């Protein structure tokens, strides 16, 4: 997250850290959403890679002891079929991850609600990006789960010429693009919640920004519109 700060330890008690591990270490790489105890919503193109990857509930500071922090292999990887690897433009981005077992629940470790099927929000709505990913373009990632708030941008506006054009698909939504605040590498596959009738819901999945920078100026964060996958979503935890 670009120009955003600090949030509070328990705010987003559905935010995870997806990491996977190659090497001696795990890293993490992406974002995601407990959607329920053993299911994690996250962006394909954040799992049809690496082979071992494991979600930390409860987590705040990677680099030390939060004390309320919980640990799960992903026992399975189910990426929507339409996905295309390497192709974000598309759409498709996102893909359930089936933990080795349930996390429990409790203040800090909560499941993510979800829009009802089809919501859309009315452009200009708030919501706020959470996650690890890099703090600057080029930059690292964040020790500390930020925040920053993006309000939405309707797609006839995103998909207008002087933003993301074709690229955008109605399948997706569009928030922020100021130049200050954005989603950056490392915070895919989290989410963008928005406020829905004054209360938050998981809208978006982050899956891109600019190859200009993160932070662009007409360009905002792109994410897979959750509400365009709830029965995708119900069918894969209806199939095991
Ligand atoms: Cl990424």
């Amino acid at each position: 997250v670009v120009g955003g700060t600090e949030a509070q330890r328990n705010s987003w008690p559905s935010q995870i850290s997806l990491q996977y591990r190659s090497g001696s270490s795990w890293a993490h790489t992406c974002g995601g959403t407990l959607i329920r105890q053993n299911w994690v919503m996250t962006a394909a193109h954040c799992v049809d890679r690496e082979l071992t990857f494991r979600v930390v509930v409860g987590e705040h500071n990677l680099n030390q002891n939060d004390g309320t922090e919980q640990y799960v292999g992903v026992q399975k990887i189910v990426v929507h079929p339409y996905w295309n690897t390497d192709d974000v433009a598309a759409g498709y981005d996102i893909a359930l991850l089936r933990l080795a077992q349930s996390v429990t629940l409790n203040s800090y470790v909560q499941l993510g609600v979800l829009p009802r099927a089809g919501t859309i929000l009315a452009n200009n709505s708030p919501c706020y990006i959470t996650g690890w990913g890099l703090t600057r373009t080029n930059g690292q990632l964040a020790q500390t789960l930020q925040q920053a708030y993006l309000p939405t941008v309707d797609y006839a506006i995103c998909s207008s010429s002087s933003y993301w054009g074709s690229t955008v698909k109605n399948s997706m939504v569009c928030a922020g693009g100021d130049g200050v605040r954005s989603g950056c590498q490392g915070d895919s596959g989290g989410p963008l919640h928005c406020l829905v009738n004054g209360q938050y819901a998981v809208h978006g999945v982050t899956s891109f920004v600019s190859r200009l920078g993160c932070n662009v100026t007409r360009k905002p964060t792109v994410f897979t519109r959750v509400s365009a996958y709830i029965s995708w979503i119900n069918n894969v935890i209806a199939s095991n």
